[PDB]
Parts: C-alpha cells; sequence; structure tokens
C-alpha cells in the first residue's frame, strides 16, 4: 500500500509538500492536514481533501499517517517531533530541525528511543550543480582542499518579517543564518567535511526583528581548509547571490547564481566525464530551482518502503544545527567556538 | 628642475619603478640605483645608466636624490627609511611599509621628525574602478553599508618563494596577507572606513615557508558593517580572482577580475553621472594591469612639486599595517583583536 | 672581510668547565686557527688556563677587548652573560661564538642579534649535536621528503644532575643566569624540534622543581603542534635514577619511521621507509661515529665556524638559528608559568 503522510502546518511551504507527495501519489498519498489557523486550515483541505485537524494532538489521537511532515515555525519542530515520536510515527522535519541545540538533541533521542525515522528536509543537496561538486570531492579530484567561501546575499523587507509574529524571533525562527542560509551552512559540512571551529560576527542592522539580518563566520575545517560564510537579507534591491567557491591543490570550482544554480568555474588537474555535464547540470538545478522536494520525497518514500537509508536523517540535521549554534554562540559571546558541542 | 629619484633594491619590481619614472621623464629622472647584490646592480646599471652604489649608506653619503624608493625586502623598509630620513631625504617605501607594527610606527616618527615626506606605494588606489567606488561611498550613495567581502585567490608556486631567501619569512616578508594581499587589506579601511575588530585564521597549508599561504579574517567596522577577506596563494592553476563586494541600504557594487579591475555589479537607488563612467573605468583599469606604478608616481611627483598632498603617506600605510597586525595577532592567538592597537 | 691569509685569532671568555673542549677543539685546527687570548674573572681559573695554553691572560672582558686583537671571541660564561658580552664584543668589532643557549631571556637574545647585525659581525651559536652523523642522516631523509607527511614526534631527555652539580657554581639553576633543565641541558634537544621537523605553531608545558634546591625547573614536559600539523612532546628530567638513561627522538610519518636513541641521540634504533636509499646502508657507521665523539662534539662545530670565517661558508647556526630554539624555550617557560598555550612566533 501507499505511504500515508500527514502534514502539520499548512503555511507558505506546505504547497511544495503537497506538491512533492501528489507527485508520487502512487507510492503515497496525503491523508491528513493540521493547522491552528481556521483559515489556512480551511484553505488546505479545500485544496486537498485530506482530513482536517485543528491541533497536532487531535491529529495524533485520531489520524493514522505513517509519517507527519512538520512545516510549522521552526522552533516548534523539536516538540512536535517528540510528540509525533511518542505516538509511534515517523517524522519528516522541515529545516532547521530546531532553533536550539538541546531541543535538536532531544528530538533525535526521542526518535531513536521510539524506533521511528526522523528525516530533515535538505532538498538543496539534490541540485545537479551541487551533486557534481560532491562527486568531484568524493573522488579526490580536488586533492587537498584549502579555501572555501559561501555567500548568501539575498533580500527580505520588513513586510516579510511582519507577515507572521513568529518570524525573526530567537525562539521560533533565528535570523538570516538559521532560517534563510541554513541550506548553505549545510553545504559546509556535507560538501567539504567536518568543521573544527568557527568565529562569527552578526547583528540586526536594519530590520525590526530579534535575530540577526547580517553576518559573517570565519571557519576552519578539521582537514585544515579555511573559509568564510557571509550572509545578509539586506541586499539591494533583491537576491543577488547564493554561492559556494571551493579551492584545492588540483581543483577550483565556483557554483554561482541566486541559489547555487550556476557553475561558473570548473577547473581540474585531470579530466573526468563530468567536465562535459556542466551546461545541463546548470540546466536541471535552474529549472528545479525552488522545487527540490519531489526529489527529496523520493528518498523518503524509498527509505520507508525499506528500500533505502535516509539521505538526511536526524543526525545529519544535527551536523548543520551544531554549526548554526557555534556561529550563534560565537557572535553572542565574542569567542571562537569549536566543535563538536557538548 | 626634474625631481631626482634613487632606487634601493634592483630586484623583480625594480623594472616597474624604472618604467614609471621614465614615463614622467620630463618632471623627473632616476639618478641613483643601489643593490647589495653585485649582479643585478650591474644590469640595473646597464639598463638605466644611473649611478650605481652597493650599499644604501654609500648611496646616502655620496648621492643626492631628493627621494629614495625602497624596493627591498619588506622587513628592511622601516630601517632603511629611518636612515634615509636621517639624511634629510624623502622616502618612497614599497608595500608593505613594515612587517612589524612597532617598526612601522618608528619609521613614521623618524620621517615626521626629520621633516621629510613618507610615501607608501598603494598603486591600486589609483584604479579607475576603485576611484568610482570611493566616490560613491563619499557621496553617501550606499546609505548604511552592511556587508563587505574581499577575495584574493591567486597562485604562487614553491619556485616563486624559492627565488629569494627573504621570501615567506616572518622577519622579512610575512605571508599571503602581508605580502600579496596587503593592497586588498588596504581597501577595508580606505574605502569602507575604520575597522573595529577582526578575528582571523591562517595556515601554511602547502608552501614550504614560515608564514601563511592561506587565510581568512572576519571583520566588524565601527559603523556596524561586517565582512571578510579571504586569501590564498594556492589557487589552481593560476590567478582566479581579486574582488571586492559592498552591500548597503541603497547600493550594491561588486568589482571583480583578477585584480579589482572590472566593475561587475553596480546598482543604486538614485542615479548619478558616474553610472556612465563604468565601461571606461573597467577598460582603463584592466588595460593598465601589472602596471599601475605610473599612476602612483603622478601623485608622488605632484606632491614633491608642492602641488598636492600624498594620497598614501606614512600614517595611511599605518592603517593597513595595523589591520595586518591585528590579523596576524588574531590568527596566532585565537582571539578577536580590537583596534586601535597599543 | 673573510680571513684568508693567516690563521684565525680566537679569544676565549670564561675558563670554567667547558672551556677545555673549546681550547682543544681550536687546537685541533692549529693550522687554520689559534687561541691567543683568554679572559676570566676568577684569578685561579685564569691561572690554570694560561699555564695550560700559553695564551695572553686578561681578567676582564673590557681589558681583553681594549688590549687584545682576537678576530672572534668565544663566550663560555654563565648563559645569562652571553647577550651582554656579545653586545660589547660586537661594539668592539669582532665576531662572536656564543655557547648555548645564546641567552636566558627572549629580549636579550633579540638584542644580541640586532647588535651583531648592526656591527656587521658574525654571531655563531654553538649547537654541536647538529653535526652528529645520526641526526644528519635523519635531516637528510626529512629534507628529501622520505617521511611523507610527518605525524608524531617525541623527544626524551632523561638525564642525571645531583644537587652537588648545582652547588658547584652559584649561577647554576638560576632563572637570570642559567634557566632549568630545558634551557640548559635539553636545549640541544629543543633545538631539534624546529631544525629537524619544521616550524612550531604552539606549545603547552608543565614544569616543576621536584627535588633540586635551585630556582628553575628540574623536570618538565611540553606538548607540541607544528604548523604542518604534526604533534608531539618533549619530556625532560634531570632527576633520573641513578644516571643518564635516555637522549632520544622518534619521528613518525606516512612512509617513514625513525628513532634515534642512546643517552644522546647517538644511536639509531629504528629506521623504516617505504622506498630505499643508499643512506640506509650508512647507519651502523653513523652510530659508531656519533658515539665516538660523545662528549667531544666541539671539534666538528668549529670546522664550520672556521670555514665561515675564512669566507668558505655561511654558518650552520648563526644568531637567528639560535633565536629559533630560544623562542621555543621562552614559549615553554611562559606556558609553564602561566598555564596557557603559548603560540609562535613571539612578539
Ligand atoms: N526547505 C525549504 O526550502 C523551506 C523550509 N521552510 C521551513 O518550513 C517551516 C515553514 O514555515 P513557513 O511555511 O515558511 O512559515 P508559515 O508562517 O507560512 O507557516 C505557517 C503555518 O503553520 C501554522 N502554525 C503555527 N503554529 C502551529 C501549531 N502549533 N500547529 C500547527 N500549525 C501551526 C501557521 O498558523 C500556518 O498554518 C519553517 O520551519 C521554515 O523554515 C520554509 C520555506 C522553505
Ligand atoms: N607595489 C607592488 O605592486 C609590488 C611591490 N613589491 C614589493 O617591493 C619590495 C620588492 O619586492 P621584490 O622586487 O619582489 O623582491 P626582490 O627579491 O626581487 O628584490 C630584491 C632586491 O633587493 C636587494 N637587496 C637585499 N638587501 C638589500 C639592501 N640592504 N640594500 C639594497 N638592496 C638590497 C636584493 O639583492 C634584490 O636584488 C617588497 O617590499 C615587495 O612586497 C613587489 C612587487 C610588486
Ligand atoms: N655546548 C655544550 O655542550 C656545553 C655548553 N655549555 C655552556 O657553556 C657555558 C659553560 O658553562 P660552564 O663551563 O659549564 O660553567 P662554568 O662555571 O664551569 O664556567 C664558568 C667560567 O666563566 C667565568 N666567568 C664568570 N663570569 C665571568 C665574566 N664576567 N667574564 C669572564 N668570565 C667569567 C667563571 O669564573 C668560570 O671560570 C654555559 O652557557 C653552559 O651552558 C657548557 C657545557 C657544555
Ligand atoms: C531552498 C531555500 O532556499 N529555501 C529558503 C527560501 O525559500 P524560498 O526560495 O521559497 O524563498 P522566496 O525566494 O519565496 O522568498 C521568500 C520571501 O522573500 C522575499 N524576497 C525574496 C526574494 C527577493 O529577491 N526579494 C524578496 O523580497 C519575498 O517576500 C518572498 O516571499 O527562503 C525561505 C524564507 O526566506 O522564508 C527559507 O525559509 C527557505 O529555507
Ligand atoms: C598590484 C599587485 O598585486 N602587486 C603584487 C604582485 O605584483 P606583480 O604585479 O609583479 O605580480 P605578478 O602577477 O607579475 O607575479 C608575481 C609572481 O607571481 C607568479 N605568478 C603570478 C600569477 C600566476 O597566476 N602564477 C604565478 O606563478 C609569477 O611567476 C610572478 O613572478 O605580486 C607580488 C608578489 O607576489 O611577489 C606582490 O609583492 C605585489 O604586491
Ligand atoms: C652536548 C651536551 O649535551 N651538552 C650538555 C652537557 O655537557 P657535558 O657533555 O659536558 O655534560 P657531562 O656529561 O659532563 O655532565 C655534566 C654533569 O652532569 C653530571 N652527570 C652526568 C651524567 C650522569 O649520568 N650523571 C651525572 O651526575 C656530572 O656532574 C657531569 O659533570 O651537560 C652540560 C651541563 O650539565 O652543564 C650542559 O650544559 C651541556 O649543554
Amino acid at each position: 500500500r501507499k505511504i500515508r503522510f500527514g502534514l502539520v502546518g499548512c503555511g507558505r511551504i506546505s504547497k511544495n509538500h503537497i506538491g512533492a507527495i501528489a507527485q508520487h501519489g502512487d507510492r503515497a498519498e496525503l491523508v491528513e492536514i493540521c493547522d491552528t489557523n481556521p483559515e489556512a486550515l480551511q484553505a488546505a483541505e479545500a485544496a486537498t481533501g485530506a482530513r482536517p485537524f485543528s491541533s497536532l494532538s487531535d491529529m495524533l489521537a485520531q489520524g493514522n499517517a505513517d509519517a507527519l511532515v512538520l512545516a510549522t515555525p521552526s522552533g516548534l519542530h523539536p516538540w512536535q517531533a517528540i510528540e509525533v515520536a511518542q505516538a509511534g510515527r515517523h517524522v519528516v522535519s522541515e529545516k532547521p530541525m530546531a532553533t536550539r541545540w538541546e531541543d535538536g538533541k532531544r528530538m533525535v533521542k526521542a526518535c531513536d528511543e521510539a524506533g521511528v525515522r526522523l528525516f530533515v528536509v535538505k532538498q538543496n543537496r539534490r541540485n545537479a550543480t551541487l551533486q557534481l561538486v560532491k562527486k568531484a570531492i568524493e573522488q579526490g579530484r580536488f586533492g587537498r582542499i584549502y579555501m572555501v567561501t559561501v555567500n548568501v546575499f539575498w533580500t527580505r523587507p520588513q513586510e516579510y518579517y511582519d507577515a507572521a509574529r513568529w518570524r525573526g524571533k530567537w525562539e521560533w525562527d533565528g535570523g538570516a543564518f538559521m532560517n534563510q542560509a541554513s541550506h548553505y551552512v549545510d553545504l559546509l559540512d556535507w560538501l567539504v567535511g567536518p568543521v573544527e571551529s568557527v568565529y562569527a560576527y552578526t547583528a540586526t542592522l536594519a530590520r525590526r526583528i530579534e535575530a540577526e539580518d547580517t553576518g559573517v563566520a570565519a571557519l576552519r575545517w578539521r582537514h585544515g581548509a579555511m573559509g568564510s560564510i557571509n550572509v545578509t537579507m539586506l541586499t539591494y534591491p533583491q537576491n543577488l547571490e547564493g554561492s559556494i567557491t571551493i579551492l584545492g591543490e588540483k581543483g577550483t570550482v565556483r557554483v554561482g547564481g541566486v541559489a547555487v544554480n550556476r557553475i561558473d568555474e570548473w577547473k581540474f588537474a585531470e579530466p573526468h566525464p563530468d567536465d562535459d555535464k556542466i551546461r545541463e547540470a546548470n540546466y536541471e538545478t535552474t529549472s528545479v530551482y525552488g522545487f527540490g522536494h519531489p526529489l527529496y520525497y523520493d528518498n523518503v518514500i524509498n527509505c520507508l518502503r525499506g528500500d533505502c537509508e535516509p539521505e538526511t536523517d536526524g543526525r545529519e540535521g544535527l551536523q548543520s544545527l551544531a554549526l548554526l549554534t557555534a556561529i550563534y554562540r560565537s557572535a553572542r559571546d565574542g569567542v571562537r567556538i569549536p566543535l563538536p558541542l557538548d
């Protein structure tokens, strides 16, 4: 039979979930949906005809989805995942999996303890552009890696923060790093390797929010590479750049675009057949741009059919969450913060 | 009459100075050359017909240049400049002006006290590209500046350091930040304003030298902007980039190329005449690539001729020298180092 | 200018315990060098030394420099005088051969070096073990990349110095004059860290005076990290029961393993490399050689000094060479005193 998914939180990103599932809606279906907001609740059942619950506990008491998708305010992810795990179901959390390190740790434990799956959505990893780099690195083509820089120079006006009380709060959301660039902070670990320590500066330069809208982290990996990630939601007058550059002994790559959609530099000491898949990898990522979930849910659904291991499990999500925390302790504390965290 | 320059150090950069003085042949001439190495003193003689000395002290007992140009190993610059000033002549010091903060302050006090002028060579400040950026920043066209990123991704092979013992040594050179990237570190204070603090990592990842071939500094300006400068001489397989990117409230500029020589992104809320100077700045800055000494001399000569004041006098050199020093202290000590220095 | 047309004239300052190896090393090159002068503050050691040498005696360094003509002065005094003696020697315009270590304080060692630089004189620092045949072979393999990436380095100085050693002279075991186990005895071994393996990034040290009645440490340990990433330690005590047990270095890498044991890095014990080299056959011979000049190492060091002074060479261990180990000792002594990692290079 089909995987029964239920969706908690019917908001802005909910549609890509409904979208990705329905796109597989022959190895799975969307059976229930949940939101504490009458209107958005209405709207979503109106849109899918799954059974509407106006809170998670009612949905868990009565529904029977094999797996709940958390698309609520991020700070509620860990508590929801724990309740969902207590009711004995699998968990797909949107990113970031938590706004606090200890909550992130508890979610993973709770899921371990209940013997249920915990997936964290990191769809950007399935960019064709990014996949090429990943394989490049995996096969040793860079040889020793030396310098890595990530820019996220995007835009978010006051209105965007004002559309929802939770937005920009430490407890629910985090700032530009935890929310918008968490996808890029993820590359750091996933693509180049384990990070040894970071130092960061952040501030709230212009928006009325609690968290940061701007920041920098210098980074040092365990194998010794160094680098920065540089992030603002204040760019004028719109998204300028979402990029990663990686320089090594025998390889140089830059993945440009507004979202790591365009490989601008690709140079290597020795040839490999991927040298010729560049223009069209730029092709597939740019046309899936903003719609990586379908591909995400194909690994979910394969892992649940006992076919695969999850590509992004709770522990994987902890990698990026540890880094954000490091960056946030560094900025608040004015001190280098090393990994892994206690 | 023509201004009379002496050159101290007839090594690799000597030709560009020779080049540039001859190019103001009617306002000045190279009268004296000096190198402690018989062989390149000879050839610098053959090629200019100026009068050769074999030590600076003899050139100063016997010669009469109004201005001596120090193109020796950087660690020698402060000690030569003190001797020169002591002998009542003007100092043109190649970059960087010193390798130790204290030596730099000392060379400044001696030029002050002797009544001599002290110029530090930062030719890049003359780039037509950066002059437009400077002017937009001074006219306030960016509004509040928020994020600044600078990359120096260049290539020096081991055979480049192997050419002269002085190279890559802490005493005489410093590493990739203090030698090659100082023109870029120079930009942080010159264009964007006083820096408040830095945190840096550096390392010798590949070259056989004392100092770093690779590094990153995270930075916070007094006005609140944050940024980073990322540097490496290990780029594959040759120079990739020398770039500055500045994002403010109503402005977004990026100067790309291998050497801040092509304005790549230029966007502003309100228009201004210079908007139309851009293709010109790019052609002119790129066309003088490898050769901006001519332009630097113009000001040097305009100033000795009692016209202007120095674009880059000794305290100006002190500005990047202080940042370079905070970067090195921070990288060595693993802490944020704040300015101004003791 | 080089001294090419007449034997080098050396002067010896300090006629105490090690002076006898200098006097005899110099005499072992009687054809290129001679000892013409000797200076001691102690009427009687000077007495012994003149009768012993037939050199001209002087009872203070000022006098020896005012009336003497030596081309180079050898500094064989308590370690904390070397800086100040080297600066006055240099102001009178002659070369300086300073005994190890070149000073006991970082700033004094910098000032020694600057002074010689601005006098245009040579400053050599005695580091005889560098000429050891065993350590030369290791140096050669490290220099031709035979170890690959170096990972782990350990150095042991497990030696014996009884209280009566320290009491023999008042200056011994004092911070100002001597320093402790690290700065006096194991400095030849601290020297190997940078000389052999490469630039040190930082150290953490514990030291203590566990038994001797002296000021400085008689026992300690330093943890190390190198800039290229290897780690290791240096383990030092002058309290070994009942006499010297070990003076050793072990270097471990991707394709090389080397251990130099003995009481004084005089006997290569382990030696394994991924790819063969003629030097592989030179080991037993190098052991026998280094062992055979155990205690009499100076003759070899002076070969190089004389060459350098004759214009043949650059010195193997000049002033800056000598600052490299002074800087580690300083870092090790500041780390022990303050309880924090001390990174290099020093301000
Ligand atoms: N992977 C990705 O590309 C993206 C991930 N996200 C993440 O997904 C989550 C999406 O947030 P958005 O859709 O963008 O903001 P949102 O405000 O549009 O979503 C709001 C929905 O959740 C509801 N909600 C609030 N409290 C609830 C509760 N206790 N129970 C159930 N529903 C509750 C809101 O009333 C509304 O129904 C966030 O964690 C965000 O980081 C968001 C966009 C993209
Ligand atoms: N502004 C710019 O674009 C550039 C600046 N530089 C800077 O210029 C200086 C020169 O660098 P290079 O030309 O690359 O290296 P270099 O090694 O090629 O030039 C060295 C010359 O100085 C001589 N020398 C050494 N000691 C001396 C002394 N006491 N007196 C007189 N001569 C002495 C050497 O024998 C040699 O011929 C450094 O400060 C370097 O950073 C270098 C290239 C470009
Ligand atoms: N390279 C090596 O293997 C060895 C190096 N050394 C070093 O060489 C120096 C030798 O110390 P030792 O001979 O063992 O101790 P020491 O006490 O035996 O010799 C000291 C001599 O210096 C004389 N002296 C003291 N003050 C003087 C002054 N102001 N001017 C001239 N002479 C003065 C003393 O009167 C005494 O005769 C020390 O730095 C020691 O670390 C010592 C033994 C071996
Ligand atoms: C994969 C990925 O990057 N996901 C992140 C990403 O998603 P998504 O791509 O959907 O953002 P979307 O581009 O729609 O712009 C959002 C608003 O910005 C405003 N916005 C946007 C762009 C711009 O140029 N100007 C602008 O005002 C405009 O108001 C837009 O409505 O932005 C999400 C977010 O910020 O909440 C993050 O939660 C995600 O993790
Ligand atoms: C304006 C400016 O950037 N000045 C700095 C700059 O000057 P200059 O303009 O001469 O650089 P130039 O590029 O010609 O090659 C230098 C060597 O690099 C090697 N080099 C260079 C590029 C490359 O791709 N590969 C390479 O090997 C090449 O073989 C060359 O021999 O480089 C100097 C330096 O590093 O010593 C710095 O001191 C200056 O501050
Ligand atoms: C090359 C080298 O290691 N140099 C260092 C070395 O020199 P040198 O070879 O002369 O030492 P020497 O072996 O004679 O023992 C010295 C006394 O130790 C006592 N000693 C020695 C061995 C032992 O087992 N027991 C013992 O009591 C016994 O009293 C010895 O008389 O020891 C010098 C010192 O300590 O002042 C250091 O300054 C040198 O830098």
